């Protein structure tokens, strides 16, 4: 829907090696419509069987015989997935014929068996021997040990191995059994485009591979196209599928003339391989290879269950550790101080060569010092601050210019306190490592006539490359303890940093009501000065002028506290004469302020049942606003009107222009433009959102409207009437 | 007697199973020991196979034939558990001879495969198609129900049935494939009893089973106990193990006659079972049964699988649902409002007939009003502050006694912000629910003369449920959100937090300063009063005093604001004159409270470099501490000596006692204790927090001695050094 057509990023992983158009020459193929006509057939048909199987047509019993024919009719005819083998004679050879639906398609396979016993070993017990000898281990590294061995001996295979995916998709020999004559391949790594993510997915799905004979010539199935869909013939199930040439050509590399493969899937993820090699020829009849797709899966299923118990041992095992240090930094009078001991802490959860907690810019080192390495990753994260974890094993190190430069190579970062940079650090010492490659891993590429090709390694030697500059690796499992830890740390930090809102709120109510008594009391005094001398005059006029200041400020405070702290405003609303009280309000503020020109529309005796307190704060709120925020000079307009059943008071000044920016914070608390704006350098700029807050008590609203510079307020307060009791 | 009176739990879990001491009559069981000593056999061994195995004696190929004897050698030599069978002729028909050890005893199970022929044993093609075709399923709705209808037209029992437990135990039958003649069990239920936890724990053991005949004759082996030990023969692994005789009551009461049923096992637990019945006696030869307990593996890994990789993508969507409402939220502006949408939000994640997101009292509901379920959670819940998740699928419906009920069923609550109550409930309304039960599940037990007996259900015949007052339970994956949302919601909410922490910061700081022109041009009035009057001089001295009173008290909110913000008190260290100081501070307070008796013992000219202001400031306030906390009428002794390098100024005055935790949190701010006293009414407590930080800002120290309700201060501070110009 985006219309878009990505390009892939690997050229490894786009060889369609499920659709190859061709078989192993060691059997015969027939392709077979869900009605039983014959779509494709492979070219030595006629020879391996007799007779030649030509499109359209329908298998003859003289063809295929009954035990062929029976099997058909039993798969074409049935419901749900279909494989079915049998056993029968064709011209003078005894046939494994095997038969499975894929997609829609049916396919028939018929596996020489000439030169062989019938029935020397049934599918059951080799089955029942693999299982019961795998089902003996508790550790996967004896498990792969036994049965690697095991194969050996049932195969007689010239090498078995086994085969264990790495976290970066490489893959380590983890244990082999081979002829004496032949080089140990074990505790060798091999690189992950050895077995490409087309192949890992693969053999997902399908568990058991041949190749019978490495040297061999694909026998095409032609026609190459589904008839009924023009589309390939979806071969991923098939027995006789012929296998890449490249992968030939790297078993060719390694000497190998025949080759077979187990799958171990584990989570839904290629988990291993069994592989075995052989330095001629061998096909092993089906119902081994049945016994060793059955082995696959019971094997998959128990190294699953291995793995899942190792695991959750060592997960339960830290979630010991993790509990108990939160427990300890909960209880604990400083949390800064519970995690920075050299005994336990956060240094004894995950190995580390030492760790420094950091907090409120205050930094402890475990086991070493390393603010410098904690500073200078912090240097590094200011390049992307929206990052909670950060982990690495491969930390540059510093160069000669000085001594200074810690060889950390690991570090293991997680942010439990953003705003107050909580941070935690595990660092790890360089670890040097050595490699065991199956051969040195020289580049995919050879140029001839067809251009360049993806070529295996030419040798399969064994190289060693020592690794420098890198610690040991943090597994999955630490990874998971840094973030657990990261969460409970939060959850506690924010339970303490919690504390602070009701120390805040606890003190302020309490200064609230404190200083209203020495306010009041110099506000009495002025009162009761005489005021019989000019001198004292000018005095108690100044005295009562800032007292009143100080009261309006002491006002706002407790306001701005009771709307933060979600109690509201206490209104009363009462009859109140607002013609006569905005008239009043207009000739003080004029009367204050001679130099602002103020025009009133106001309509006569206009009476609500509002709280005339409030209003007059919002009253003075909103002239103090237009005189601060007003063009110098501009006359300022209040017009009061009774709108039905709402009272409407507006108010319009000239302004030096007020973005829309501007329009939608004009209700933010501590404006930061308000800090700037020379006649505003000491306006809260709560004025408005106090005016707000104040009508929606009122159960009304204020309307703002500024055009050409030119803003216009409307406060909109609804009509009703106070109720009265009565005994009735 | 023994000074105990246990209580029982279930009557099923007692019965012993795996040790019935017979077997059934289809065949014979020769016990041996680890040397092959016959320890014990079954009655029936000279009837079936014509000699006695008389315990102590051992065994002759004359009496087992070679074929046995060789069978069991390697057996006894061998390492480890040990399994095995073997086809022989004793007499003159064919047994399959089974052998098997468990605890160090060796068994011998011999199975008469008379009546049938090799060709029967075309079972084992039926068993490789559905082994093979069992791999191949994408889910197991489709896999239950095409093994069913496979393993019945396969073994041609009468009736399969695919049954699957719940999570409590109990369990319904998820696919049937019957003759057509018998009735339907498909969707009934059976309670967690029709498979008691021994037997699940058997069958985890032991896949698979067989009931050849159940009005079988238990044929007993005898002697009952192993003379190496004394105990009962475990059979746990024996194939003619003697069933429960309560479930071949069972099993009469159906009408079935033969039974076979097949362990799927998930996770180590008992995910289901595929049980077969017959009407009419029916044995399975020995191979087959073999073949099965390899299908019963491969099902259970390809069950386990699936149920896997069903369970990963429900976490997967989830995962991509939570982390984009995550982005959403911290998008906005206000949390509560992203929230809160119905349109998309928080109501996605998990299923609900709605929901109310709750914080800081505000409350949003989504799909309908809940406040009355929230407010009966809350009121619930807090009998338990610690929890932070809730959840329940059958809340009790209020009584008609009130309309201010809520009518929900289902409520799942997490908490997200233990101080703002940020709650979030999701809500479930009434589900009716129709049960179908297997028969009514009443008691399993009547009394007789040997008391209360397990009797089984003497009937099947279905049994509806009407269960009302219950919504859809809360399944795993929804309380895997809730839990994680809860941590995602908690992050946000302290770093938010963090910001109305910091605004409420930035408030004070701004009052602090806009605060103190106001009061400085009162004080500064005050002192401009010409007090011509003695009532204008009594007038200015209330302002003076009120206006000093105002600026202490502004004074301790910069002190104390700053100290939680971190920033410190700042000091101005000058060299004073504490003993002058010290005796004008005194002097002036003992003028203004001639009723507080204050000694002095004052050393002469003790110099320190020492902020004048804040050491005036400290003393103070400890002579405030003194005359609020000090007993009336008792002297206060004020010492001020010079102890070398540092000042020691102490105050000793007698109190009314302090308690311990007083005297521990006497630096502490806004103790409860400064509200509570009448004098102290008006008195934050932070004059010993300020007093603290400012001897420490010095670096210095406050002592603190309490003793015989006499405590004395000794405040330590240092002294500094003085610098000046020097020459030759
Ligand atoms: C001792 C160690 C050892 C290892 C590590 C090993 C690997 C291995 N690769 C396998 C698969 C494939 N590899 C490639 C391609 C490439 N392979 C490369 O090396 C580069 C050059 C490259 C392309 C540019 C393809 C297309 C396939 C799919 C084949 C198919 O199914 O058609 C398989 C499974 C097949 C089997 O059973 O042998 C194994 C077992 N066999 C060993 O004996
Ligand atoms: C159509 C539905 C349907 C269901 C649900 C069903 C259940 C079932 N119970 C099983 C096992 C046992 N049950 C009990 C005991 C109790 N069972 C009850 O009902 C009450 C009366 C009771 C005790 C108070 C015991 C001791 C055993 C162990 C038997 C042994 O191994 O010796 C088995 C496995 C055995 C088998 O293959 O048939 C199944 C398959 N059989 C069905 O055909």
């Amino acid at each position: 829907m985006t219309s878009i057509t990505p390009v892939t990023l690997a050229n490894c992983e786009d060889e369609p090696i499920h659709v190859p158009g061709a078989i192993q020459p060691h059997g015969a193929l027939v392709t077979l419509r869900a009605d039983g006509m014959v779509l494709a057939a492979s070219e030595n048909i006629q020879a391996l069987l007799g007779f030649v199987a030509s499109p359209g047509s329908y298998l003859t019993q003289e063809q295929v015989g009954p035990e062929v024919l029976r099997m058909l009719e039993e798969g074409l005819t049935g419901n749900g997935p279909w494989s079915n083998s049998v056993e029968t004679r064709i011209g003078e050879h005894l046939f494994d014929v095997i038969g499975h639906s894929y997609k829609e398609v049916f396919y028939l396979e018929f596996e020489i068996r000439t030169a062989d016993t019938l029935s020397i070993t049934s599918f059951t017990l080799n089955a029942q021997r693999i299982i019961a000898q795998v089902q003996l281990h508790n550790d996967t590294a004896s498990l792969l040990s036994n049965v690697t061995d095991e194969l050996r001996r049932m195969t007689g295979y010239d090498r078995v191995m086994a085969y264990r995916f790495r976290h970066d998709d490489s893959g380590e020999v983890v244990a082999e059994s081979r002829r004496e004559d032949l080089e140990s391949y074990l505790g060798q790594r091999y690189p992950a485009s050895d077995i490409p993510a087309q192949a890992r997915r693969l053999y997902i799905q399908n568990p058991i591979r041949l190749i019978a004979d490495v040297a061999y010539t694909p026998m095409r199935v032609f026609p190459a196209l589904n008839p009924e869909t023009n589309e390939s013939f979806d071969l991923s199930y098939s027995v006789l599928r012929s296998v890449s040439p490249i992968h030939c050509e790297y078993l060719t590399n390694m000497g190998v003339r025949a080759s077979m493969s187990i799958s171990i899937v584990v989570g839904g993820k290629l988990w291993g391989l069994f592989s075995c090699h052989h330095m001629s020829p061998k096909l092993i009849p089906y119902p081994v290879r049945m016994s060793f797709q059955i082995f696959s899966q019971v094997c998959s299923a128990i190294v699953e269950r291995l793995e899942q118990g190792r695991i959750a041992e060592l997960l339960r095992v830290s979630t010991e550790r993790r509990l108990a240090l939160a427990r300890r930094a909960r209880d604990a009078d400083d949390l800064f101080g519970a995690l920075a001991h050299p005994d336990d802490g956060i240094a004894a959860l995950i190995p580390c060569d030492g760790a420094l907690v950091m907090l409120g810019g205050r930094t402890l080192s475990i086991r070493g010092d390393f603010e410098r390495q904690a500073g200078n990753v912090l240097q590094r994260l200011q390049r992307d601050p929206e990052r909670d974890i950060y982990h690495t094993d491969n930390w540059p190190q510093p160069s000669e210019d000085s001594p200074d430069g810690g060889d950390c190579c690991g570090v293991l970062a997680i942010r439990f306190h953003r705003q107050e940079s909580g941070w935690i650090f595990w660092f790890r010492h360089e670890e040097v490592h050595r490699i065991r490659w199956g051969g040195k891993p020289e580049k995919l590429l050879t140029i001839g006539p067809s251009g360049p090709r993806l070529t295996p390694r030419g040798s399969f030697e064994a190289w060693e490359e020592v690794v420098r500059g890198h610690s040991t690796p943090w597994s999955e499992t630490d990874l998971a303890i840094a973030e657990k830890l990261r969460l409970d740390l939060m959850e506690l930090c924010l339970n303490h940093a919690a504390e602070v809102d009701r120390m805040r709120q606890r003190l302020i109510a309490v200064l609230g009501h404190d200083l209203r008594n020495p306010l009041q009391s110099i506000s009495m005094a002025a009162a009761l000065l005489s005021s019989s001398d000019t001198r004292t005059t000018e005095l108690r006029q100044h005295i009562s002028a800032s007292s009143s200041r100080m009261e309006r400020l002491v006002s706002q405070i407790l306001d701005m506290s009771r709307l933060q702290s979600g109690i509201g405003l206490t209104v009363n609303p009462v009859d109140t004469d607002v013609s006569q009280l905005v008239r009043q309000i207009v000739c003080e503020t004029d009367v204050a302020y001679p130099g602002l020109v103020i025009e009133i529309a106001i309509d006569p005796q206009v009476r609500a049942v509002v709280d005339p307190d409030r209003y007059a704060q919002v009253a003075a709120n909103l002239l103090s606003n237009a005189r601060h925020h007003g063009l110098p000079g501009r006359p300022v307009l209040v017009t009061l009107t009774r709108q039905g059943d709402e009272v409407c008071l507006s108010v319009l000044n000239e302004t030096s222009g007020l973005s829309e920016a501007q329009l939608a914070n004009l209700f933010e608390p501590f404006k930061r433009e308000s800090a700037d704006n020379q006649r505003n350098r000491n306006g809260l700029g709560i004025g408005l959102y106090i005016s707000q807050a104040i009508a929606q008590a009122h159960q009304g609203r204020i309307d703002v409207d500024c055009r050409d510079d030119v803003i216009t307020f409307c406060l909109r307060l609804p009509v009703r009437q106070a109720e009265t009791g009565s005994s009735s």
